[PDB]
């Protein structure tokens, strides 16, 4: 009935979407709280014996589970079961991250959700997908193994040692697909009144994001090179370098911008000759064969310099730059604090938290942080409540270890 | 009129939604694109004197662009801006990347584009964002000023030179980002009637991204190290490792995996001592003051084994691995092919192309490739006509410099 809800702030546009998820760590449950960054109804579901491993972490779980509701439940045994299928009748969006198709061999099938929901939108995360081969398809989900699998990996670090990209990012990747892909089959359910399922592999998320260079490979040129030490595998004065007092990041491309920074790095009569002709807006390092003593004169004349020095000098050729930012020093970032870009909330336990504010920046319905992240089963009993579940009822859940409510 | 439609096949959970988006590279088109991918009707706005600079790679733009209608339309000049505010209003979702708040300086506010459209969802695209301070709103969006603002840059790389995640990663997350926004904002308009307005600023879509271990940092704990070659910075035996004949990433996690794994690379007598007890799950390398030996005799025994054996024998140990693959070792994959991960489909000039399928894989209502990347202003004439142009219009429009049809 209508006393039958769970009671949070109406905001955002995602207000009134009930959002329900399973799984731990990142891919999933990013992917779920997302929605609930944005004012959606999102209950976070963990086992009853064991909580979400993310809990393990002391921080980062202040952020990554905020504006939740928190249900402890076995969801495939028994009673328990019942109380899931439950559930689902009025979900409009399940989330699930498995190693494959776990939750059909469980016999929670796609059909099965369907029958107590005919609208539900179901979204499986997994490494390698729903289906395939006996070998892959059943393989635990890594960001790492992401990585490595999708091409993402080989691309990503130094010319001779290749490295993840940092922190987790297949895990980002892939949960805010699933965030994508779930919203875009809702809007067919509010049209035709039929659900969707998902299958959202690691590594073809992973695949997509790599294909700038890869589609060169694909189509009859190569493969690009490696970075070296943060610079454009193949543009000169593009890319990360090294100043007197930290780094930056610069963009050498057009013809004035060309013409002064050579007057400037000692190369002034480099301009105007057959190999980088007047009105280049653009350095090819391998093509052009001044490549390398560009980058030799450009590491030098940076190297002797501030980034104060450096910035002021760009600023006056018009070549985009910013200094790489160390942690320490977002905070007190004027456009931090115009923005309110960080910000601080309230934790269940009565402390200050830190981190970033809601984005992105919606005008009409803004998001918010309305709660901290709740406890192990926090609430439990109101969602078995409010689906039709008496104090009894719950009581012999909690018993049978088929439920856990509030510490 | 029912005869006054753009044609394509119906397909995928976004028939029938219609997105329009000004802007060009990767973020704000990939934005656009991805609805495209799932089945709306999207036009990509291209200058008329000049078209997307995309266009200049060589084989990208053949996925980046697919599944597109275009026109060639100067949206902020005379009976341009006239043709631009009148397509509006029967547009759902408008997608642009600007620097800052561009668009409002030219006149066209969102205030203008509700008075025609007042369903409208509007998402920018930009650096730094819609608002600020004078000096960093208006600056350019690049993917690297992006990583180096938000505290991604620093934290990606080696222990002793950062480097920016690759390619072009914070180019997708903001594009996606804005994909995902844009689809919440239009559920919220399906109840309401009223549009929305969205501000992704890049840099706080990065700051998200990178919070795994920044959360210690405001929360008064310690910044991670940088990796050290792809390993983990904190957990022995986790990450990426060199084998004999390529590398490996692996997860040294769990009692019997460490206990046999000691065994195996020479440390068996490092088990059941206070530093590593009977039990350990897991080796923290700086905490453990073995730490420094067990990372030293893990890769001498992995640089003397292939991939293969070390694959045969984490199998056999139940220790998560992958093999780093190599982007010529993607297509012949099993689960690839299986998955037919990656396709082919035909250019709009005759010719095989070769790339990534629709990712991901929806059940009911899967994305499929219907068109090749269209050329500049191929569908200028019929998007025109469309929306109330005669071809005496068209024609003026095009001599006056303010459309370009096809070639």
């Amino acid at each position: 009935s209508h006393m039958d809800h769970l009671p949070m702030p109406k905001f955002g546009p995602l207000a009134g979407l009930r959002v329900v998820f399973s799984g731990i760590e990142i891919a999933g449950p990013f992917a779920g709280q997302m929605f609930a960054e944005w004012g959606a109804e999102v209950i976070w579901i963990e086992n009853v014996a064991w909580a979400d491993t993310i809990r393990v972490q002391p921080n980062y779980p202040q952020l990554s589970r905020r504006n939740l509701h928190a249900l402890s439940l076995n969801i495939f045994k028994d009673e328990g079961r019942e109380a899931f299928l439950k559930l689902m009748e009025t979900t409009d969006i399940f989330i699930e991250a498995s190693k494959g198709p776990a939750f059909a061999r469980r016999g929670i099938t796609d059909e099965v959700l369907w029958q107590h929901n005919p609208k539900l939108v179901i979204a499986h995360l997994s490494g390698f997908g729903q289906y395939g081969t006996e070998e892959y398809t059943n393989l635990p989900a890594y960001n790492t193994i992401a990585q490595a699998f999708s091409g993402y990996l080989i691309q990503n670090g130094d010319v001779d040692q290749p490295m993840p990209a940092f922190p987790y990012t297949a895990d980002y990747f892939s949960g805010l697909t699933a965030t994508t892909a779930a919203l875009a089959a809702l809007h067919k359910v509010r049209e035709t009144g039929k659900g969707e399922s998902i299958d959202i592999a690691m590594y073809e998320v992973m695949l997509r994001m790599g294909q700038y260079f890869m589609m060169d490979y694909f189509n009859g040129g190569e493969m690009c090179p490696r970075m070296s030490k943060g610079k454009d595998p193949y543009y000169a004065g593009c890319g990360l370098y090294k100043c007197a007092d930290g780094y930056i990041v610069m963009e050498l491309v057009g013809i004035t911008q060309i013409e002064e920074c050579f007057k400037d790095i000692g190369l002034a009569h480099l301009l105007g000759t057959p190999e980088i002709p007047e009105g280049t807006q653009l350095i090819h390092r391998i093509e052009c064969p001044y490549g390398p003593l560009v980058e030799e004169k450009l590491d030098a004349w940076l190297a002797t310099h501030t980034i104060a020095e450096v910035k002021e000098r760009f600023a006056e050729l018009n070549i985009a730059c910013a200094k790489v930012l160390t942690v320490p020093e977002l905070e007190s970032n004027p456009q931090y604090v115009a923005r309110e870009s960080i910000t601080q909330w309230q934790t269940m336990d009565g402390r200050t938290c830190k981190g970033p504010n809601i984005m992105p920046k919606f005008k009409n319905n803004p998001g918010q942080i309305w709660r901290g992240m709740p406890s192990h089963g926090m609430d439990t009993a109101a969602i078995l409540k409010n689906i039709g579940y008496s104090e009894n009822d719950i009581q012999e859940l909690v018993s049978k270890g088929l439920a856990k409510v509030e510490d």
